[PDB]
């Protein structure tokens, strides 16, 4: 087990992530397809049971149908005793919602040319480093992550899987400029979340009352999603995700990262930053 990352047009994957590009290679998007695309460990699962409620009209005995990971297909998914994305995306009804973390260079063509809707998720650098690094450690088909300074300077030069952080979240950005993308910040839901709900509403064009937004701000918190067994992933198999060395709802906190971050990794980070986003109108919140 845990095999090497496998280079695809430039982008390093998991092998079983690799593979599945091909079978992947068949896959036609329908025009009322929507897109959820976020770099790893930006807030993918906590976007997804949201657009989901709405898609349930705010149904929270729907949403329990089936674990997220299920009602929402991953498209490049695929991993032992447990069925692949495309697999699942064959008895996913329309209209859809689907999941990615491939690059651009990387993503089925056919989302682009059917113009499918993109909500697209963006978290600080630091708080997706530190999320990534236990990810790596209880997601068992990553390869080992190491030590923490170890992995640190792996993630800076974009060595982990699905490439550069810097990239992905910029070319995303671009794309917004051509592409009807819903551009959102982890930080931002977290701060308040009902408005940002309120703007995928909008984005999506659907309407809820009052009461039911409420009622979804409840059901898509931290304490919710980690509560729930359909949402907190403690459903897939111990060989793919073991929550015993560390949750897939782990903390759910904008700038925890600060208590795994040396002052030497700090600087050595802030200062890398500064030049990789350099002349980028992205703005980042390390904090709430
Ligand atoms: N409802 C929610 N509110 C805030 N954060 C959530 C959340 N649900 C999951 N998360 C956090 O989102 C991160 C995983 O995102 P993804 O779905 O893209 O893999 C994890 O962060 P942490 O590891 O900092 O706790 C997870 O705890
Ligand atoms: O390895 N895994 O099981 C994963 C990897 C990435 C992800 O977004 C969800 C699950």
């Amino acid at each position: 087990s845990r095999q090497p990352l496998e280079y695809v047009k430039g982008v390093p994957l998991i092998k079983y992530f690799a593979e599945a590009l091909g079978p992947l290679q068949s896959f036609q998007a329908r025009p009322d397809d929507l897109l959820i695309s976020t770099y790893p460990k930006s807030g993918t699962t906590w976007v997804s049971q949201i657009l989901d409620m709405i898609y349930q009209g705010g149904d929270l005995e729907k949403c329990h149908r089936a674990p997220i990971f299920n009602r929402v297909p991953f498209l490049e998914f695929k991993a032992p005793g447990i069925p692949s994305g495309m697999e699942t995306l064959k008895d996913t009804p329309a209209p859809r919602l689907l999941k990615t973390h491939l690059p651009l260079a990387l993503l089925p063509q056919t989302l682009l040319d059917q113009k499918v809707k993109v909500v697209y998720v963006a978290r600080n650098a630091k708080d997706v480093a530190v999320s990534y690094y236990h990810f790596y450690h209880m997601a068992k088909v990553h390869p080992d992550p190491g030590t923490w300074d170890s992995f640190l300077e792996k993630f800076m030069v974009g060595e982990v899987c699905y490439g550069s952080w810097y990239q992905h979240v910029q070319e995303w950005w671009e794309l917004s400029r051509t592409h009807p993308v819903l551009y959102l910040f982890y930080e931002d839901m977290k701060e308040n979340p009902k408005r940002e709900i309120q703007k995928i509403l909008e984005f999506v064009g659907h309407s809820l009352p009052e009461e039911t937004v409420d009622f979804m701000v409840q059901h898509t918190s931290f304490k919710e999603m980690k509560k729930n067994p359909m949402t907190n992933y403690t459903t897939i198999p111990q060989e793919i995700m073991d929550h015993s060395i560390s949750p897939f709802m782990r903390k759910g906190m904008a700038g925890d990262w600060k208590t795994t971050f040396t002052v030497a990794q700090n600087e050595r980070f802030d200062a890398d930053y500064a030049e990789k986003m350099a002349g980028c109108s992205l703005s980042f919140r390390s904090e709430l």
